[PDB]
């Protein structure tokens, strides 16, 4: 479930964390075209393409089992798809985290022109 | 009108039912592109396309006159793009009806990576 | 700052007029592809692209100085990004204004279909 | 909860009707206080007696059981608070319909200077 | 209606202007108790009051005529609620610019505690 | 302001937190009065009471400073009313810590026919 994994990203990086991530760079965010413009970036078109291999399940409605354990997410008992999704959003979680140091606030809703390169395939 | 339309899905479907095809595989939704995901999917991009065609008038503001016959849509008095407008909405809301029976639930909200086929034209 | 780009338009067309902007032909709103549909539509292209070219500051985000001196938009003391950002607003919010006169209702919210041309570059 | 009151008003008035209980009157809505001004004002008032009597459970949130039977609403195998929620649902809908030729759209929105009188006991 | 009121405000002082008094003081926007804390707010108490004794139209809701006329709202011709709904709202706007020099950012999103006093019948 | 209100409460509870108490017994939220249902309900009353005390700067908007210290809220080098601000926030957001296991689901949205009691003064 999205709202799962914003509780992933504010349980990383901290209260709100969620909202940095709405809209960055050319995938992080609704829609995704173009080349990654940074780490950061290439966290959501990893993830994007995450999503886009789950069938059987709907990855942003879907409800999984995870947790945290001393500051580590955790995928607990998942099966199939289920397994999948959490995965996908625990990676891309630890990835946000991973990159913090990079993050470049003014990436955070680039504009259009900045994303008409070829759409790098997943 | 998109009230009118979404009165028309939901006078066909029942209450909320218009929520179920606000972003629903590659057309149904804001935008569109790729390869229709399914019956459901089609019936968007036909009526994208019945948008596209129109003339004259704005598609999603203009107001025509309707109403409902016995469970059945029915565009009355309609002259011109009016016409045109009223007619793009019942077949699409017709087309849902008819193909309620394969809606897939996992295409809701679908992953931008899974649309990134060559846009099928109108 | 985009409160301050609607303040200009608003400044110069009257109350709300930003609305009249927001997902207006192809390029005028969130994204944009395919061709410019008009002299309105082109000045968001214009202001699209003005914006891709802006770099170590967010142009949606990012505060600068203007005024208004008799019913016409002045930026103020601005330097670097800042600058630029500010010009790229006031030439676009002077560019509707100019063309106020072949503002096409029709355009609003246009249809996605109607925007799969190659998209101009740059 | 909310979602189930709204399909059984627009299940009995029509796609949307539960728009014309969103603020109406004296208490059709957030807070309530003084003279009810009509008779679905006074159901408005009552259905929050209702709600405010449920202990056990939260009559917005907890979901019950519910379906259409030939036009009619019908409250499920529901027990506990979950059977009087439903209840003061289904009272409130049957309402709104009984009295829907004396709906006065100029009760919409209503001025707060209106609804100073004392207020009735539940 | 509504929309008209605030370019009237819009249009006194400036874009975005109306959000100013989108809960302000005691009286300035939903519901309203206690002692007004300036003119402004007042004002809002007096246009509410105004609006409460319209009949056989919705204030909130009701399209009038009406123009600016050298920087001065004028009501236009208007016959039974429409023109009482104009003034209510031409007196208000110009109260508001009237005492734009006392308006207190202070009171803006006023806590209810400061709202608490007897209330002045209309 | 009431953005780091809701960071000291997730801080203090966990992501979302604040959530539970946009609207939950008579005072947490907009408006208030009636008796406190529960620990968490008072505090809301004092809270309000604590930002209607306050002078010389809007409670709600005003930016002061804070940090965490080994999981406690630590309100830094504040002057005037943005040390009261911040101390009405933290004393606040501690006692929902505090109370966190007598939090009761039930009085969430809780019906206003259960807050029509007398109110107390601040
Ligand atoms: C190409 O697109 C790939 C998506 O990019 C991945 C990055 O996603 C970060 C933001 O994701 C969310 C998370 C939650 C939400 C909702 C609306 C569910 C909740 C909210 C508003 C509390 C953040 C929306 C987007
Ligand atoms: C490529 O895009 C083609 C559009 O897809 C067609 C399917 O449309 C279904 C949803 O359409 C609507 C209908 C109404 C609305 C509004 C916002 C007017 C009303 C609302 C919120 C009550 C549903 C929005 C979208
Ligand atoms: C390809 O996209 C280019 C953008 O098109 C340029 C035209 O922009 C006109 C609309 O721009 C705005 C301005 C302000 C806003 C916000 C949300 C900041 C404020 C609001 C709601 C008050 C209008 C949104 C869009
Ligand atoms: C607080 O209510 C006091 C009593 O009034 C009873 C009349 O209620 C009218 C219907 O109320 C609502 C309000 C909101 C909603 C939500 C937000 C859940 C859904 C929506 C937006 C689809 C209508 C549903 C029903
Ligand atoms: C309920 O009002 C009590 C009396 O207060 C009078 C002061 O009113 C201030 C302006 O009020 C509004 C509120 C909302 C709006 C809407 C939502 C219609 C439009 C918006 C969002 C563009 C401001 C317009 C004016
Ligand atoms: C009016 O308050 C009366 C006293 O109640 C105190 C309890 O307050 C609970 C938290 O209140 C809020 C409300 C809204 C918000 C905003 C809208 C600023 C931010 C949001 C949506 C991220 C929660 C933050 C905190
Ligand atoms: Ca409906
Ligand atoms: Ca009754
Ligand atoms: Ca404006
Ligand atoms: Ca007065
Ligand atoms: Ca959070
Ligand atoms: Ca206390």
């Amino acid at each position: 479930n999205l709202f799962q994994f914003a509780k992933m990203i504010n349980g990383k990086l901290g209260a709100f964390s969620v909202w940095n991530y709405i809209s960055y760079g050319c995938y992080c965010g609704w829609g995704g075209q173009g080349t990654p413009k940074d780490a950061t970036d290439r966290c959501c078109f990893v993830h994007d393409c995450c999503y886009g291999r789950v069938r059987g399940c709907n990855p942003k409605l879907a409800i999984y089992a995870y947790s945290f354990k001393k500051g580590n997410i955790v995928c607990g008992k998942n099966n199939g798809c289920l397994r999948d999704i959490c995965e996908c959003d625990r990676v891309a979680a630890n990835c946000f985290h991973q990159n913090q140091n990079t993050y470049n606030k003014n990436y955070k809703f680039l504009s259009s022109s900045r994303c008409r390169q070829t759409s790098e395939q997943c």
